[PDB]
């Protein structure tokens, strides 16, 4: 409802949170949202990069699972003790559930200096939750204890510069897009699991077998700042943007990711850059519709070197060795419904996301496609 909207902070390509207490008395910590995991951790020990902190033997709801966790990743990770307690999220449903809390007592690049944020609230399903599925998500434990709806919604709004957001927990917010909503089934329960069965860029066709789009998966993911694609669709997106961008040239750092570009401040030529459309199963047989961005969407905002004055972006879409991430790039035209409980996630164009007088992101349909099931990959 009301109370829920703009109760999403955060730090540009540092993570949305939301503000939780947890423990009796409750202990206020920062919380990063992530659609990409399913584990709820905090820090339950002080850290150079940590304003605050879980101090478990400050409440008195605290109980010891008397078992551990070890969560790593490529780069880094984090580990830490199970436990439960009280757990309650201030500009939210006025609802307190008793939900697992992995104490993080020992962590190797996981927090980032300045973000604002102590812990991670992972919103996926149980099955890749650490240490096994049998550790109850956080989300599953609301709706069990409450009569929370099992659905919530995402704006990410974003527009180091702070961003904003709304978290809608049990429900839908009509006054968070324009447009009609529309749904794709969710694959899977694990990730947030989708299939994409076309792709275009500035109105053309990227032809290939669909089954590249979701080669090995497609989720939709708060936790990842970029639009990440597949190896070979990354080339071929690159390729089809660089053609429509021609007018100008940019350096090879740029595509890749790896140098920001500058121009005089309020001159950016958003015309050059070319609308992408990701065309998304629809949930009635032979139908899709799509999502389309902009460069607003794709090219963020970074801080040049020392200067200020002209307006610097780095290219938010990268290579990836691990399926189609849609993530905050994907995220911030949209308002996203994760409706759990009729497994699909619906899409709308975002009353907040950045735009211009000549375009508007989008959200269109029905298309008529065929056999989009065959666009699912499977492992061999
Ligand atoms: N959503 C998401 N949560 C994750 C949550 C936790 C995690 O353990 C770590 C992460 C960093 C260090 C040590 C351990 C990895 C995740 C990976 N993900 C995405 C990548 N993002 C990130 O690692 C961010 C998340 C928030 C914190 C900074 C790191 C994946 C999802 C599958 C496709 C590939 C990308």
């Amino acid at each position: 409802f009301v109370e829920m909207v703009d109760n999403l902070r955060g730090k540009s390509g540092q993570g949305y949170y939301v503000e939780m207490t947890v423990g009796s008395p409750p202990q206020t910590l920062n919380i990063l949202v992530d659609t990409g995991s399913s584990n709820f951790a905090v820090g339950a020990a002080p850290h150079p990069f940590l304003h605050r902190y879980y101090q478990r033997q400050l409440s008195s709801t605290y109980r010891d699972l008397r078992k551990g966790v070890y969560v790593p990743y490529t780069q880094g990770k984090w580990e830490g003790e199970l436990g439960t307690d009280l757990v309650s999220i201030p500009h939210g449903p006025n609802v307190t559930v008793r939900a697992n809390i992995a104490a993080i007592t020992e962590s190797d690049k996981f927090f980032i200096n300045g973000s604002n944020w102590e812990g991670i609230l992972g919103l996926a399903y149980a099955e890749i939750a650490r240490p096994d599925d049998s550790l109850e998500p956080f989300f599953d434990s609301l709706v069990k204890q409450t009569h929370v709806p099992n659905l919530f919604s995402l704006q990410l709004c974003g527009a180091l510069a702070s961003v904003g957001g709304s978290m809608i927990i049990g429900g839908i917010d009509h006054s968070l897009y324009t447009g009609s909503l529309w749904y794709t089934p969710i694959r899977r329960e694990w990730y947030y699991e989708v299939i994409i069965v076309r792709v275009e860029i500035n109105g053309q066709d990227l032809k290939m077998d669909c089954k590249e789009y979701n080669y090995d998966k497609s989720i939709v993911d708060s936790g990842t700042t970029n639009l990440r694609l597949p190896k070979k669709v990354f080339e071929a997106a690159v390729k089809s943007i660089k053609a429509a961008s021609s007018t100008e040239k940019f350096p090879d750092g740029f595509w890749l990711g790896e140098q920001l570009v500058c121009w005089q401040a309020g001159t950016t030529p958003w015309n050059i850059f070319p609308v992408i459309s990701l065309y998304l199963m629809g949930e009635v047989t032979n139908q899709s519709f799509r999502i389309t961005i902009l460069p607003q969407q794709y090219l963020r905002p970074v801080e040049d070197v020392a200067t200020s004055q002209d307006d610097c972006y780095k290219f938010a879409i990268s290579q990836s060795s691990t399926g189609t991430v849609m993530g905050a790039v994907i995220m911030e035209g949209f308002y996203v419904v994760f409706d759990r409980a009729r497994k699909r996630i619906g899409f709308a164009v975002s009353a907040c996301h950045v735009h211009d007088e000549f375009r508007t992101a989008a959200v269109e349909g029905p298309f008529v496609t065929l056999d989009m099931e065959d666009c699912g990959y499977n492992i061999p």
